């Protein structure tokens, strides 16, 4: 539903090329529209990879949930400086806002990043461009599916070894929609683009 609250501002700067924010984004978004959310709204990183449409005095801006604001009460967003300025007066420090989690935000096809230190014995995966909350990430083991566990820093990790050769990953969103991503490589650090979408381009 709609949340009513307020915003402060902060910055990750240009950031780095490995992990940005508690959500470990591969990069600070090019448009610099991102946000840190309260611990309850962070929901153990379930909010990672999701977007908020935040309405303020001067308009509505779309921000990627990138980070956790431990000191933020529910309803209190810590907006990027760019998002803050798009909404109100920077020098005001705190502005009134309302926001919603975006349903099926426009974006590219799903991509997967294998975490540094991964191997067949134990691996982490980050799912990019799912658009909405992800509830399941699984790797194919023959006929079965091996369920990964959600970490609090934006990845999913394996509970036991996976087969050698290409990985087939199945991702299921909060709505029960699933994409199946075959031919993935055990290649730490690489952003592997796929041909899949949870929803078509509209």
């Amino acid at each position: 539903m709609t949340t009513h609250g307020r915003a402060t501002h902060y910055s990750l700067g240009q950031g780095n090329t490995i992990a940005n924010g508690n959500c470990s984004m591969p990069a600070v978004p090019a448009d610099r529209m991102y946000v840190a959310v309260s611990s309850p709204e962070y929901s153990g990183a379930a909010a990672c990879g999701t977007f908020l449409d935040v309405t303020g005095p001067k308009g509505t801006v779309r921000v990627q949930v990138a980070d956790q604001c431990h000191g933020c009460e529910v309803g209190h967003l810590n907006l990027s400086e760019e998002a803050f300025r798009a909404l109100g007066d920077f020098n005001a420090g705190i502005i009134p806002i309302s926001y919603v989690t975006v349903r099926d935000p426009a974006g590219p096809t799903v991509a997967i990043r294998v975490k540094e230190g991964s191997s067949r014995w134990w691996a982490g995966l980050q799912v990019l461009n799912a658009g909405n909350r992800i509830d399941r990430v699984e790797i194919q083991a023959g006929r079965q599916w091996l369920p990964l566990t959600r970490t609090d820093y934006g990845y999913w990790v394996t509970p036991s070894p996976i087969q050698d050769g290409p990985l087939t990953v199945k991702v299921t969103d909060q709505y029960g929609r699933a994409v199946v991503l075959p031919g993935l490589r055990m290649a730490p650090g690489e952003i592997q683009r796929t041909a899949s979408r949870f929803y078509p381009v509209h």
